[PDB]
């Protein structure tokens, strides 16, 4: 898989299939089975993906998630 990108109202937010799982192993997003997880303006903004970037030397404020 690689990179999808989320275009949205908002800004877009760059799904990178490939270029985190190329640093993370997949496993980091999928607990061994991979599947599609429901991502939303809740899901995104609570836990999925804010979590990791919470716990990691990475971006958290809008502007640095969504394009502007
Ligand atoms: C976390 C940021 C992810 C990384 C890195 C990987 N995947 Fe992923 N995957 C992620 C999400 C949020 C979703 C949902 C996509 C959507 O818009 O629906 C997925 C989905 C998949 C799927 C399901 C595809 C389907 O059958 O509908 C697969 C098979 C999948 N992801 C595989 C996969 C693999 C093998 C990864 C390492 C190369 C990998 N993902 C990384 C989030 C993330
Ligand atoms: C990545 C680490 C994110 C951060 C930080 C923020 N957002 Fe986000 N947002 C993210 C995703 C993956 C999505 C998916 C698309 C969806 O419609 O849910 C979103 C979406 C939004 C939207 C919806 C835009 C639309 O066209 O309706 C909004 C309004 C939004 N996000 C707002 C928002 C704000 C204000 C943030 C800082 C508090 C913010 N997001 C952070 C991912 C991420
Ligand atoms: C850890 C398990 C992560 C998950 C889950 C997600 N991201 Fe991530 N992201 C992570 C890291 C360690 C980094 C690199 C930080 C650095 O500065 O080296 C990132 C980076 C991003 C970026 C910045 C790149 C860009 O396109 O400008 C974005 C936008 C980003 N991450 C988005 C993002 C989204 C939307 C996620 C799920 C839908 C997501 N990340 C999950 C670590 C992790």
């Amino acid at each position: 898989a690689d990179v999808v990108t989320y275009e949205n109202a908002a800004g877009n937010v760059t799904f990178d299939h490939k270029a985190h799982a190329e640093k993370l192993g997949c496993d980091a997003c999928h607990e061994g089975t991979p599947a599609k997880i429901a991502i939303d303006k809740k899901s995104a903004h609570k836990d999925a993906c804010k979590t990791c970037h919470k716990s990691n030397n990475g971006p958290t404020k809008c502007g640095g998630c969504h394009i502007k």
